[PDB]
């Protein structure tokens, strides 16, 4: 099974001012002359990690990675002002011009696949190929499954904790209920809800439980992760339609793509990958048996490495 390339430092980085109150962190890694690529992290509000650099051949790829508005090293931290899908799409173009790339490969998993599609459908001309994982299209059915009733039936003992702070009436709409707490004037109230919401996801993203899931509880990370995720979901990803992303696939069918999705991905159901593949015949679909949601699930990682090497030779 293929694994990550060895660790390496970014050869350059900085902060880009959006002009509307955001200074977003970015970093360039790999080969300054290599094939251009951009990494879209998940969440939203997930942030990048040094390991994401190791997802591409160090000598064949010029990888630009960045923290989306409000998370990671991007300032202001946990900010919900001017934080929408369309601003992020704008930011990607901005970052593209700066790095001086004419066209690049878009790599994105989970929310990253969502923003990748929105971006690709908005600027088809700028995408050479796409490597998508754990498809998430933001349909209400997708949000209901993960935050109202669905995954809850596979992890009832964990879902009981998420509901613990809610009154019986609030339980009918968990997203809305958490939205109030996450936007409370009391930071202690915000953090309590933020931790619960983040750990729920941290513990259901892998096939088997891992200690790693506890890092989703760190105050600063949890706070921005929850606020931003909940923000985007509260507004249905800022899409015109429930199925806008599937409805506009015609605009990118001509683009080479690979779709990797764990059979037992509990955050995003395989159904999403199947629906996408049905509308996108050209795309190469890979349903990884025995795998969960996370990019580092042995079987999912294997297909991603093979996918990136393939597009680079
Ligand atoms: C509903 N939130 C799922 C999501 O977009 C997400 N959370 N973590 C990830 C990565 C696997 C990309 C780290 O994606």
């Amino acid at each position: 099974l293929r694994g990550l390339y060895p660790p390496l430092a970014a050869y350059d980085s900085g902060w880009l001012d959006t002009g509307d109150g955001h200074r977003i962190y970015w970093e360039l890694s790999g080969n300054p002359n290599g094939k251009p690529a951009v990494f879209i992290h998940g969440g939203p509000g997930g942030g990048i990690s040094p390991h994401h650099r190791q997802l591409f051949d160090p000598e064949r790829y010029k990888v630009l990675l960045f923290d989306q508005r409000g998370c990671g090293r991007s300032r202001p931290h946990a900010s919900l002002d001017n934080n929408t899908t369309w601003h992020l799409v704008a930011d990607i173009e901005r970052l593209r011009e700066m790095a001086g790339v004419e066209q690049w490969l878009v790599f994105g998993g989970s929310w990253g696949s969502t923003l990748a599609l929105a971006y690709a459908q908005t600027h088809p001309e700028r995408v050479s190929e796409m490597v998508l994982r754990g498809i998430f299209t933001l349909r209400k059915q997708r949000l209901h499954w993960y935050y109202q009733d669905g995954a809850s039936r596979f992890f009832p003992e964990k879902w009981e904790r998420v509901l613990s702070i809610l009154s019986d009436d609030e339980r009918k709409d968990v997203i809305a209920a958490y939205r109030q707490r996450l936007t409370s004037a009391d930071p202690q109230v915000q953090l309590e809800a933020a931790k619960l919401w983040s750990v729920w996801e941290g513990e259901t993203v892998t096939l088997l439980p891992s200690r790693e899931s506890a890092s989703f509880g760190e105050d600063d990370f949890a706070l921005a992760f929850a606020r931003i995720e909940n923000h985007y979901f509260t507004h249905l990803g800022f899409l015109e339609s429930d199925d806008q992303l599937l409805r506009n696939v015609p605009l990118i069918r001509h683009i080479p793509a690979v779709i990797v999705h764990g059979r037992y991905d509990m955050a995003c159901q395989v159904q999403n990958a199947w629906d996408l593949a049905k509308a996108w015949p050209e795309a190469e679909l890979h349903i990884v048996e025995g795998a969960g949601h996370s990019y580092d699930e042995p079987g999912i990682l294997h297909q991603l490495m093979i996918a990136t090497d393939r597009f680079a030779g």
